[PDB]
């Protein structure tokens, strides 16, 4: 189970998140292109690894690709609601001030309103009543 | 081209985090079933979307999980300085007051430097600079 063209794909991660700086490019635009990469590598390296997956159905690749990029997407989603819940456990008083976090709170809460945003996932604002 | 059990997979990453907190439990093991789960989840949904593969049989099927899993970490080295350089650039003074970065560098160098001995790749502390 190597990769196809492991080096060169590490290469391709460096470039599509160093092209934020090197060029103006949406965070967004970074996000697909990461995940591109991603599935393409896996399509790659199955081909390389399974004479059997080699041996099938252009359409059940691309599926492949379609799928697992679909699937990283989901996952980061799937991912924010719970961090938000960690960081507003970590933020909420005791462990501040409540009048220090009736400053930092609605700060944090933006913060996490901008990606619920980006990423398409709404989230109760709610997290952070306390 | 829809997720298989997707509320459920939802869930199956929130455990994995939460249990930061709860069961103070290590980074590398919620690292690892975070990968499991997408590498689970991606063969998963295959199944679900393409008749093909799921008629592909076992052999291929964890070979899939396999690969999935390894792209998935090689990927995130390949990202890591190139993310460190980002955050770097974006909370280095003057976007930063300097005595505020005097606080805050040390906190993301150290915060990075845990992931950097998790996954042994090693980054120079002088990414972080004055
Ligand atoms: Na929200
Ligand atoms: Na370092």
């Amino acid at each position: 189970s190597s990769l196809e063209g492991g080096s060169e794909f590490s290469e391709r991660i460096g470039n599509s998140l160093s092209s934020f700086l090197s060029e103006s490019a949406s965070l967004e635009v970074i996000g697909n292109e990461l995940a591109d990469n991603i599935a393409n590598e896996i399509v790659s390296s199955l081909q390389k690894d399974s004479a059997s997956f080699l041996q099938s159905g252009f359409d059940v690749k691309t599926q492949l690709k379609a799928t697992a990029k679909k699937v990283l997407v989901e996952a980061l989603k799937a991912a924010l609601e719970p961090t938000e819940k960690i960081v507003a456990s970590t933020i909420k008083p005791p462990r501040v001030s409540e009048d220090a976090y009736f400053l930092l709170g609605p700060v944090v809460k933006t913060l996490f309103n901008k990606v619920e945003d980006v990423l398409h996932k709404p989230i109760p604002d709610t997290i952070w009543e306390y």
